[PDB]
């Protein structure tokens, strides 16, 4: 049967961010997204300026009592959790977490810890960053932090790419059994090239692809599209490395149209093809 | 390129209606959709039972006046709208269509202006109708009514094909230039099957697909699938036969597919592959 994701994460009505950067890439590759938005905000948060608002923690509780009462929440594979409108909404979602799991104890939790990186355009609440380091982390089944939420969710700084893999380790041990890194940036070997590291705690594969340049903007709901495609790759019986290798492609893929178009909002349906059979390959290098 | 619309519909966290039904296939036929969700539902309100909230037509307001503040708008090529909840809601909705069309003059208002079933009789809130009679109607550039919605915008009945396009440019006349009987049901050719009309001024086209048997449960969303799909194929430049028999293929794939796998949900994502390319062709014909 197709996987079937329920997506508790943000949802822009203009452009892409969250659930909005990835729902359809996660639909385009054949599994089903449930989208549970935790905001309906008019644009994401780079332009500096957006209306809307954020949706109650009760309400996100309440929506999963709805999927519960058309006995219908056995079916979820997976819960994913993105970027958070307050911490009040992490409690909620453990609650969530529990009760999928009650209902299919072989559903995972994925939380993509997104943090605040106002410097990159991206402004969260206050409070969310403090609930992922003491609730989400150890919760979670696969946790994927870039390079800044991976520090703060190790209490550490991280430098390098063997640091990198202790660090995601450290995690490992509280909680999780999977860890991206979503994106090493600094503690890559090259800051010319996007980096990331899909570690377990006997495995571990990093990956290397190109940059494409967007000026000094830097593009907003990679991770989201990143993290969401994983997942499906990992519920539908992928690899380590297969899993790693299909998301570094696709997410490829959208940024070469993206840039083709002149476009830095994430042009997901122009590369829609391309996310489900990617024409370039990177390939995933094994580590020890 | 591509072609933008704004598309303020129901959200289902859950399953399939209004924006949850009509996304997903906008986007897999390569048409950007900004859905500005009108509720966040556990699921359709034809289950009888369902839990979340409704978004205040005030909210839908205040997200367009985001996408104007940071100068988008104007990249809007058309509004798309289909149940609505109240008819403050639809006003709401023509304050948007005129702000969309005063900052892109070439957007076009696609209403689908739902009001009842056939066998279910009336199933909007009282306001609706006379909104879409008085309101929805001579503002829209492209209307979809099936049978029972064309007589109450025309006031009168409406018997057979002859007098289906009669009726449809009485409402042309009023304002839109393309009608979209979405379901001719009694005043088709032949019942027992499925028939729609797609009516100009100049121009009346036929088509017919069968019958799908879902017997005391049928899947909802239908309606919103055939009006979504249409507006992108008329977006996209194609012709009245070409829009018609792409959506009337791609709807019917959608159908089988939902049926083969027993389901009640309408399985958009399942059949996806067909939604962009049915392998069924039916033939449209010209009507003199």
């Amino acid at each position: 049967l197709m996987k079937n994701i329920l997506a508790i994460q943000s949802h822009v009505v203009y452009g892409h961010a969250g659930n909005s950067a990835a729902e359809f890439p996660m639909r385009r590759l054949g599994a089903n997204v449930w989208p549970l938005n935790t905001v309906q905000f008019s644009n994401h948060t780079q332009y500096g300026k957006w209306t809307g608002c954020v949706m109650p923690p009760s309400h996100l509780t309440e929506i999963v009592q709805g999927i519960a009462a058309i006995d219908k929440l056995h079916t979820c594979d997976a819960v994913l959790s993105g970027y958070l409108g307050s911490a009040e909404q992490g409690e909620h979602i453990l609650g969530i977490v529990r009760q999928v799991k009650a209902a299919n104890p072989q559903a995972k939790y994925f939380c993509d810890p997104v943090m605040g990186h106002p410097e990159k355009g991206c402004i969260v609440a206050p409070g969310v960053a403090e609930f992922h380091v003491r609730h989400g982390l150890p919760a979670s089944d696969i946790i994927a932090p870039n390079l800044v939420e991976l520090e703060i969710l190790c209490e550490h700084a991280v430098n390098n790419v063997e640091e990198a893999v202790l660090a995601a380790r450290e995690l490992i041990a509280q909680g999780p059994q999977i860890v991206l890194v979503k994106h090493l940036a600094r503690a890559g070997y090259s800051r010319d090239r996007f980096e990331m590291l899909l570690v377990t705690a006997d495995e571990a594969w990093h990956i290397s692809r190109p940059l494409v340049d967007f000026g000094m903007r830097q593009p907003v709901g990679v991770g989201d599209v990143t993290s969401g495609l994983l997942l499906v790759k990992l519920l539908q019986g992928a690899t380590l490395q297969e899993a790693l290798e299909h998301v570094t492609a696709a997410v490829y893929e959208i940024m070469v149209t993206t840039k083709a178009m002149q476009e830095y909002e994430l042009q997901v349906v122009a590369a829609q093809d391309r996310i489900a059979k990617p024409e370039h390959y990177f390939s995933a290098t094994k580590l020890e």
